């Protein structure tokens, strides 16, 4: 997992559960609370799993519940650490921009396997976003969408269209409907 993104999760975990829980979890994997992750660093996915596992044991919360809360609260962290991706944009533009963003930030990473997040208009007031990844982080995905709604102050409804797993890849397709139209028909 791209290092600087893991850095945001650590900060978000501190907001949710405290410096003690987090410091203890990082210590269990040999980290240093004051460690500064660089833009070119890649953090082993298994290390992230162990960190979250420790948070789970310390807080007594299910790992999936933690990922959901981290997704919900991480949008705020992103807004502070990567302000340029926000800056006055509207929720729909933000969401449709994510697929390209993930490809960009993992361009020069060791093996590079970013989640695909293709979004496409399906109505004047809705889009279909499909999560595709070997990691199956459905809860984080759904939480980030909820948090995006809260951050941008734009009410939405999220309906699961379908989910599946094939050849190692997990897929989750949701239909996001906005309260007000965000698209108009234009000649193709
Ligand atoms: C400005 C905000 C965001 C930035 C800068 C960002 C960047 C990234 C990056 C670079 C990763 C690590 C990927 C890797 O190392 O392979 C990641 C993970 C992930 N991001 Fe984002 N992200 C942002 C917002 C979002 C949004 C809004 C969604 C969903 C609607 C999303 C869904 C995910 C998922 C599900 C993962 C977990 C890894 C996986 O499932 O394979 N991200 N993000």
């Amino acid at each position: 997992m791209k290092g600087t993104i893991v850095g945001t999760w650590i900060k978000t975990l501190r907001d949710l559960y405290g410096n003690d829980v987090v410091d203890e979890s990082l210590k269990s994997v040999g980290w240093e609370p004051d460690r500064v992750i660089t833009p070119l660093e890649d953090i082993d996915d298994d290390e992230v799993r162990r960190i979250f596992a420790k948070v789970s044991e310390k807080t007594g919360k299910n790992v999936n519940e933690i990922w959901r809360e981290v997704g919900r609260q991480n949008i705020k962290t992103f807004s502070e650490w990567f302000p340029s991706y926000f800056a006055g944009r509207r929720l729909v533009n933000f969401l449709m921009m994510m697929d390209e963003v993930h490809l960009q930030l993992t361009k020069m990473i060791k093996g590079a396997t970013p989640p695909r997040l293709i979004a496409k208009p399906v109505a004047k007031d809705a889009i279909e976003m499909e999560y595709v990844s070997k990691r199956k982080m459905y809860d984080y995905f759904l939480g980030l969408i909820e948090g995006s709604s809260k951050f941008f102050k734009e009410e939405i409804s999220v309906e699961e269209v379908e989910r599946g797993e094939k050849d190692g890849f997990s897929r989750l397709k949701v239909r996001i409907k906005f309260k007000n139209p965000v698209f108009e028909y234009k000649k193709n």
